[PDB]
């Protein structure tokens, strides 16, 4: 049902923003396909998890507080979508990254981009026009979409001095993490769940940001880990992270528990592209039980959201819910 | 006195944007000094005609309807820069299509776009927080900006079939203007001084639409004539409409007015980047007598300006003074 009513909302936000190109923007026939065929490949064959979990914390307040019910679950599709939206949005802007007479391709890749953030504007405008949380949504929104874009300016300059490792700690770890991911992926959801279901001001935001940011890091520190030791046909794409010499969770904790010599081996191999130094970057990884030390750091930040979900429910219990839910998918 | 208040308004804006940063999203001050010189550079520097358009429009309609004159004043200024800093925004992103281990600039360019953008949100969201029409104004401006998009896909994609002169027609070149041009460059300010000055529905729109598109028309015709014939060192720039297969002005009314034999040597020298061969459609160019049309074209066009002021001025006098004056501009 849920996957089922997610999927019919897309048909039904496709067929308006595509009409209201063809109706309003003048838009030809072969252009309207050619933006459907994009706007299919970018959003659509992901997991949802963002989006469907608008639609679950929608449910379950809905259940503990007729028509109301259809309007609701109505309104959680649609931000469900704008969080899809804006996903493929931030995946189109990280192939132009990597990617490189005028060239066509980079041209229609920034306009994807920005149509593709632009869309979740018009969709909201437009499903949500007569709603009264439309301007908080719309600031909410753009705000974690601001947050995303400070992260990755953390995220991209982590190695240099912005006109290097003295960056490489846990604390500035977990603020890539926070604001690159954490922010529009689990904290989003939720906050737009609470907003379509009316109760945004029942819960306590600051347990519920504290889980946001601790669920996140979770599924970083996990991501990480399987980044450098999943091969590529298990992991579905090729790890790069030491190549790119990224601030990652192995990086930052083999760097505190490192010799004052194998620091100088690690300097000397990381950020490289060839083949023996990104393999004795791994050897330094393994030599130091970084993946014993990931199930004890991993447990820790369970036990923190196992019991933070509890200060959560006894004021907002059917919330705590959908949280718990959103937890066992990580 | 409206540039030095535009500029004193600039350094309020920036100082909350990167104490706003310091503050609430964690940046430490060497990225903070690398936003405020990338934010100098990019917003400052150009005529700032569009920020400065919406202050002329709200100081005219003040003074034909203490305290509500200094606010209005001030939330134009800030509705000056929203402009300006998308405007910055659509600059860098035009940088990263012909700019071209992971490439640290053009990482640090699409974030530099991505912030300019969230920026407008960002200043918005702050210094209308407490203002009835900030709903409104995020969602005409969110549109505007769409709408800006979607000429860049039209712009772009002239030349080809979206997965080519059939769309090289003066229709097709208005709708070009129309959406990548004249909506953000001569509609937006206008609404916007409308907004801040809060008549916004004392005015007749169709004509105020109407006299946007062809201001923005007669400034794209003539940009269009001097990327061919202008030499670079009086220009600014190096004209490249030629090479780019742009779909320009000359180039339509070119066709329009071309032999059948005369076509294919268009065809076969157009879009290429070989000195001859920009040269020999320079020559027909000039052999067709397009610059004696480009007067003509003007004129007429200039006449339509002139008489649909009038139209406006009937119902709303004093709007139509600013208009006069964002029409002498051009
Ligand atoms: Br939300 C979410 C729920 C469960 C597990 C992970 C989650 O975050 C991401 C991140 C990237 C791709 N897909 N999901
Ligand atoms: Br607004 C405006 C007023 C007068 C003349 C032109 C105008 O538009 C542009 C376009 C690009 C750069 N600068 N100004
Ligand atoms: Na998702
Ligand atoms: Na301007």
């Amino acid at each position: 049902m849920p996957m089922q009513m997610f999927m019919q909302v897309y048909d039904e936000i496709q067929m308006f923003l595509l009409e209201e190109l063809e109706l309003k923007f003048d838009m030809d026939p072969n252009r309207v396909r050619y933006l459907r065929k994009m706007m299919d490949t970018t959003c659509l064959g992901g997991k949802y998890n963002r989006g469907l979990t608008v639609i679950d914390v929608a449910e379950s307040l809905l259940s503990l507080s007729g028509a109301r019910r259809k309007r609701v679950l109505h309104d959680a599709c649609v931000c469900g979508w704008m969080i899809e939206f804006l996903q493929a949005h931030y995946l189109v802007e990280d192939d132009i990254m990597d990617n490189s007479h005028p060239d066509v391709t980079v041209q229609c890749a920034i306009n994807d981009g920005l149509l593709l953030k632009s869309w979740t504007h018009m969709m909201a405008m437009h499903f949500f026009a007569d709603r009264p949380f439309l301007q908080d949504l719309l600031c909410r929104f753009n705000r974690v979409d601001y947050t995303t874009a400070v992260g990755q300016l953390y995220d991209v300059t982590s190695m240099f001095d912005s006109n290097d490792f003295a960056e490489f700690t846990l604390s500035n770890y977990k603020r890539i993490v926070k604001y690159k991911t954490a922010y529009y992926t689990y904290l989003l959801p939720l906050v737009m769940g609470l907003i379509v279901s009316e109760a945004l001001p029942t819960v306590d935001m600051g347990v519920t940001e504290e889980l946001a940011m601790l669920m996140g890091e979770y599924f970083q520190v996990q991501d990480d880990v399987m980044d450098c030791f999943t091969p590529p046909e298990r992991l579905g794409k090729v790890g790069t992270d030491i190549q790119d010499a990224k601030c990652s969770w192995l990086a930052v904790t083999f760097l505190a528990k490192a010799s004052s010599a194998q620091v100088a081996e690690f300097k000397a191999n990381y950020g490289s592209g060839d083949s023996e130094k990104v393999a004795t970057v791994r050897r330094l990884y393994e030599e130091a039980d970084l993946q014993g030390d990931y199930v004890a750091y991993e447990a820790a930040v369970a036990e923190q959201v196992k019991e933070l979900i509890e200060k959560l429910r006894l004021c907002s219990p059917g919330f705590a819910a959908s949280v718990e839910t959103l937890w066992g998918k990580t």
